[PDB]
């Protein structure tokens, strides 16, 4: 989408994956969607460096809205959990230095059951940009056809345009089309700043593998598509929540830095880890998600329980990830030929090489001709930065 | 088995899950099945508190022997690998005041495909006796049959018992068994100390939850077997490693001390966090795997991704376990009646309320009336004590 938004992948906070449609504030304040929770988020986005590092839009997912529209035919906020309306929260958000975020559906309810946006693409559109929101996430449920579907994407896409407001544009027309019909990328691409292709993620490793198992496997259908405006998704980061191993957050990271994906944190930003924070807060490896290149990077190899994969950066630098998919025993030791990475331009005639993953590590000058031997730990990643140089 | 033996359930270390068949100490001296490696343990097991906790048995799995028996058709340490020899490691393990186990197979060749013990139960039996052995673990691959299945696990367990030496047997009977015919677990508790029911464990929560699910499936033919002398055996700690979040981590500390486990650590003591550290030489916990008593526990409760589990204690007192199985969202609250638990008894009239796991807090007392409200964490377990207040 040329609206000149998200030159690099998007980063900030969304709620769902930690929060998801909790709408019981007598029995669980601490964890219901309410305007405090978001005013409080934003306030630890801003104190605990948060937007320092990069995250920048603080999003509302599903379950802001009133059951039912206004007399007036507009969405509305919920007025016991959002008493004080969008615009007010808007306010704050941008008195922070952050951007706001909210959501909506294509189709004719919300996954979560509240008003669809069909019928009323037009002020809806209208009615966000009054309000003063900065990025829509566009979900996919209740839509009847493919017509519909595309018909929807398109038509809020021109909607927003029409505000003239700068609105970050985030779709799920991929991951809603795969059931009917293979997706077209360079339609979705025109449309939309950012795009879901693949099931919502939850706490677990399990998630996360199949997340990039899909992602390798489909790879030269959307590698090449991605690129500043135009983004592949693959879902919230969920590091600083339960469910994954501190080698699973650092595969997480990784691989969200080589696959140029948006960073959306989901977490709880007054509960979370020292260890999390710096991972997420990590400037070397939020630099690689942020190169202005905007190349998405790729499954190099896979065999052994092995994964590299490795991306493209500006100034002739290359990521490289070494993934173990071996869930038993101990560090397992990998060695590649530095002239297989890169497309072998990467150490022609040598490259300085440094660990960012799962420590910062100076490893030194690779000659062309070296070999790179590493240990990887079981469900774990080595991140490394390649410099391409010929002082060696 | 009644050796006097395993009276609570056996605490130690345990290479496989961890170190598993490294055979590689040229390229890898650090992490190969070596003598090295288990002086290193040992000399760990003393300095940083493991055998203060109760962790005693520091245990040798597949890949110790040479591919082949001596000319007197005895089982051999790899000659490399294991230069002194095993009867010298175990007079180094004793020496730091630790027992020291070892692996043999029932049947034609070990899992990992080194010379099996079938046809050499009474001189391997006599072998580890005289190498000063404490504990044997038994696994059942490259067996033809049940009838040799059973008749090697009952051989092996009587020409144990004919050495005269106090060796603790850790059989897989139940395990090999299991997909041809239901095990006489009265029949296996007769013969080993400890029994595998299910496969071998990974470092991820998959394993952790399939070996909890198999366990609450099986509860009825399984938990009232258990007891001084004879446990089920859901295999390894692998706390400290890689694959498990911290709130995984207390999962398999909290159940493995409610099911009355044996606890075999299997990790890298010269490389663990402090967290790690803290959560299995947790002092309240480990009294829970080692009530005097003996009775194992059980789950009481499964609905809405939430697990109940219990154990009976010594004096009145009970262990309860609430797991949180929705792997997606936040801390999730659950609500039960306190007379509900513990067969009615625990908190009738009342009980006092301790919380052990994730963190310990005194929550108080509870009357008879009262319900306990928690927030567990996704994948995560609170472990409670409650005291009847008599
Ligand atoms: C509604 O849709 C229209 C039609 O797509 C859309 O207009 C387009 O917006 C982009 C972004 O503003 C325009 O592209 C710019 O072109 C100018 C002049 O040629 C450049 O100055 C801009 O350069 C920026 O980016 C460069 C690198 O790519 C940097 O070098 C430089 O520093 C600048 O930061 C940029 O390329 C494009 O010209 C229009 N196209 C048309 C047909 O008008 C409009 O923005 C949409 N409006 C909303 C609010 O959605
Ligand atoms: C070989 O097989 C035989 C057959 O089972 C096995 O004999 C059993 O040995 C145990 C362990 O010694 C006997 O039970 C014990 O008897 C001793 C000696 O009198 C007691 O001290 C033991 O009491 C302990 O526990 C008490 C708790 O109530 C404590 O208060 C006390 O301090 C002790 O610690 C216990 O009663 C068992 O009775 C025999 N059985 C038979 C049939 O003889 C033998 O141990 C095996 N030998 C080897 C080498 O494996
Ligand atoms: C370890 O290996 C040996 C040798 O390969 C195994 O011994 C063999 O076991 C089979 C039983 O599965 C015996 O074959 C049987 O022959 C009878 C005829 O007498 C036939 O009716 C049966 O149906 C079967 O084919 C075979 O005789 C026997 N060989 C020897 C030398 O004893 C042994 O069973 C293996 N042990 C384990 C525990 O797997
Ligand atoms: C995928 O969709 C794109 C955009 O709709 C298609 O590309 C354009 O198709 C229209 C006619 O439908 C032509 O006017 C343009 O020449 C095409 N390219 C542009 C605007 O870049 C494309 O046909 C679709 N791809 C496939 C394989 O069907
Ligand atoms: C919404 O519902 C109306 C009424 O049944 C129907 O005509 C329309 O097709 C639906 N629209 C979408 C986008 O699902
Ligand atoms: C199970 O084993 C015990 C001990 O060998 C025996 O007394 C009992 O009869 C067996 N029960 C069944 C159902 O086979
Ligand atoms: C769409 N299952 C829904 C959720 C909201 O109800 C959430 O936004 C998901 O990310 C999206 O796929
Ligand atoms: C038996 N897969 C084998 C291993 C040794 O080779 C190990 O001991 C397992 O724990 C056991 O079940």
């Amino acid at each position: 989408l040329d609206n000149g938004l998200a030159r690099t992948p998007t980063m900030g906070w969304l709620h769902w994956e930690r929060f998801m449609c909790n709408l019981d504030c007598q029995e669980e304040p601490d964890s219901c969607i309410s305007e405090k929770l978001f005013m409080e988020m934003a306030e630890l986005m801003v104190s605990e460096g948060w937007k320092d590092a990069g995250y920048e839009y603080l999003c509302i997912d599903d379950c802001w809205m009133a059951p039912q529209r206004d007399s007036e035919g507009r969405l509305q906020a919920d007025p016991q959990r959002f008493p004080h309306g969008i615009r007010q929260l808007a306010n704050y958000v941008h008195s922070k230095g952050l951007k706001l975020g909210i959501y909506a559906d294509v189709g004719n309810k919300t996954c979560a059951g509240f008003p669809g946006s069909f019928g009323y693409y037009d002020i809806d559109a209208q009615t966000f940009a009054d309000w003063g929101v900065d990025l829509l996430k566009f979900d996919g449920c209740y839509c009847d056809s493919l017509e519909n579907l595309a018909d929807g994407y398109k038509h809020m896409s021109l909607a927003l345009n029409r505000t003239g407001r700068s609105i970050v544009y985030s779709c799920e027309w991929p991951l809603y089309m795969w059931p009917f019909q293979k997706p077209n990328y360079t339609e979705i691409r025109q449309y939309c700043n950012h795009w879901r292709n693949f099931a919502d993620i939850d706490d677990s490793w399990k998630s996360i593998k199949s997340i990039l198992d899909w992602t390798s496997f489909n790879q030269e259908r959307i590698v090449d598509v991605a690129g500043p405006g135009g983004w592949n998704d693959p879902d919230m980061l969920v590091i600083g929540n339960f469910g994954l191993s501190w080698n699973q957050q650092v595969t997480q990271m990784a691989l969200w830095a080589i696959m140029a994906a948006p960073l959306f944190m989901s977490n709880d930003l007054r509960h979370i880890s020292p260890q999390a924070k710096a991972l997420l807060q990590d400037k070397d490896v939020i630099a690689i998600n942020q190169d202005p290149l905007g190349k998405q990077g790729y499954q190099l190899r896979q065999g052994d329980n092995f994964e590299v994969w490795e991306r493209p950066l500006s100034g002739l630098a290359w990521a490289v990830a070494m993934i173990n998919r071996q869930e038993i025993g101990g560090p397992r030791s990998y060695t590649i030929a530095v002239a297989s990475l890169g497309k072998g331009v990467a150490c022609n005639p040598a490259c300085f090489i440094t660990q960012l993953l799962p420590v910062k590590r100076k490893l030194g000058f690779y000659e062309w001709t070296s070999r790179l031997r590493s240990h990887i730990n079981p469900t774990g990643t080595v991140l490394l930065q390649l410099e391409n140089t010929m002082q060696m």
